[PDB]
């Protein structure tokens, strides 16, 4: 019997991941930041918040490959998950953070929204794989790997990635970005006008109904001046925009 709404965050609150909202700065890795931020999250979840710990974006925008696509110019989720599988992440957290391993090395920057930080910029390198830790950090860059049991896909069905999300935690998505989708404040949204601009990978970590709108509850790797606080909510039920054609999870491997 699945709840009416579900919020991970609600569900699993020693895990402060879940609430945490990142920016992957001038760079198209957001298949990255969906793929670490749902990790980040399961690890939690998997131990009962005896392991928190961000997940290095950098390490798997770096170190992947070819496995993943192209670095900053794009990347798919399927294969990030199945890199955790096969090689692990080292943690690392948000842009002079000095938190973890291999904190992100990518400068945040405003998407698509007025603030203090420079606008987002296109045509940014992909960082160096670099296979060590920053100055200083504890353990070395082999020992703070992470590795995943597994990596599949969710089928395109509501109530199955509802199941796999209310048992094994968040999930990566993806789904087609049309221009009034950059412009998102508060609500559901629904593509309503504007072209295709591109793919976009996300974390889905609950659902809802508002006004009697059915949705799925997602984090932008945008900072939190982008959207609702970083956050948005999307059309569920009606596979909208391919929200629900491209989810990828993974269960953790105990440390
Ligand atoms: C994942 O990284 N997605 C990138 C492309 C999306 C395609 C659909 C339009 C929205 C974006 C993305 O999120 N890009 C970022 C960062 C960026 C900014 C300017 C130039 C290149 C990359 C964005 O804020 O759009």
């Amino acid at each position: 019997k699945l709840p009416a709404s579900f919020d991970a965050r609600e569900q699993w609150p020693q895990c402060p991941t879940i609430k945490e909202i990142r920016d992957q700065g001038s760079c198209g890795s957001c298949w990255a930041f969906g793929a670490v931020e749902a990790i980040s999250d399961r690890i939690c979840i998997h131990t009962n918040a005896h392991v928190s710990v961000e997940v290095s974006a950098e390490d798997l925008l770096t170190c992947c490959g070819s496995m993943c696509g192209d670095g900053c110019n794009g990347g798919y989720p399927a294969e990030a998950w199945n890199f955790w599988t096969r090689k692990g992440l080292v943690s690392g957290g948000l842009y002079e953070s000095h938190v973890g391993c291999r904190p992100y090395s990518i400068p945040p920057c405003e998407h698509h929204v007025n603030g203090a930080r420079p606008p987002c910029t296109g045509e940014g390198d992909t960082p160096k794989c670099s296979k060590i830790c920053e100055p200083g950090y504890s353990p070395t860059y082999k020992q703070d790997k992470h590795y995943g049991y597994n990596s599949y896909s969710v089928s395109n069905s509501e109530k199955d990635i509802m199941a796999e999300i209310y048992k094994n935690g968040p999930v990566e998505g993806a789904f087609s970005v049309y221009s009034d989708f950059l412009l998102y404040k508060s609500g559901v949204y629904q593509h309503v006008t504007g072209e295709m601009m591109g793919g976009h990978a996300i974390r889905i970590l609950g659902w809802g109904v508002e006004n009697g709108t059915p949705y799925w509850l997602v984090a932008n790797s945008w900072n939190t001046d982008w959207g609702d606080n970083g956050f948005f909510k999307i059309l569920r039920g009606q596979d909208h925009c391919g929200i629900e054609s491209e989810v990828v999870a993974g269960i953790p491997r105990t440390d």
